[PDB]
């Protein structure tokens, strides 16, 4: 087969019923995240060759960074909720790993507050239980893979994406791998 088992996809042992259909995990303290968002642009190439409308969600996750880690879940959280991801993924991921102006959870809140959410807005998000539970969304949903490491994509909770089994001579042909890859899991 030109798509096998163990070369651009694992197969889960314990597939997770009820899962979303795509579902990406990160964290804006991992390296690879940080190319996956702004050098190949992965989540979007992926949504450009699913069909419209159909549900990819993102999450953050805690076992990198430590306090900041779980902060950054948090705020992720509140980006969710307020719909703001695409306005604070890049700063966020920058802040982290290029400037490194981000220490604290004040620092993740200055970010928000200069991508244009209300100082009142973000804080209301922040310590509303709407939130609360969001954060609990993402850590079930790593704890149902028992995921170890980022980034990561799991494809209707049976198949994990297997990018170390791609091309990288080309940014681009990994990409589109990578991408007909989603597609071709999606379609199983
Ligand atoms: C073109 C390109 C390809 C890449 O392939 C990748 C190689 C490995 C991973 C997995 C990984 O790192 N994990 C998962 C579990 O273990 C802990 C961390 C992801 C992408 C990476 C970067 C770039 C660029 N630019």
């Amino acid at each position: 087969a030109q798509y096998e088992d163990g070369k651009q996809y694992t197969t889960l042992e314990k597939p997770v019923a009820g899962a979303p259909q795509v579902l990406e995990f990160f964290s804006f303290f991992c390296p690879h995240c940080y190319q996956f968002e702004e050098v190949l642009h992965i989540s979007d190439n992926v949504k450009k060759k699913l069909p419209e409308g159909v549900k990819m969600t993102k999450y953050h996750v805690n076992f990198m960074g430590g306090d900041l880690g779980k902060d950054l879940t948090q705020a992720w959280a509140v980006a969710m909720a307020l719909g703001v991801e695409d306005k604070v993924t890049v700063p966020l991921f920058e802040g982290v790993q290029k400037t490194q102006t981000i220490r604290s959870a004040s620092d993740i809140r200055d970010v928000f507050i200069n991508a244009g959410i209300k100082g009142e807005e973000y804080d209301a998000a922040w310590n509303s239980f709407v939130v609360k539970s969001l954060v609990a969304q993402q850590e079930k949903a790593a704890a149902d893979v028992q995921l170890r490491g980022v980034p990561a994509m799991f494809v209707n909770g049976k198949y994990q994406l297997n990018p170390q089994g791609m091309d990288t001579s080309n940014m681009d042909v990994f990409v589109q791998q990578y991408a007909d890859t989603v597609k071709y899991l999606s379609e199983k």
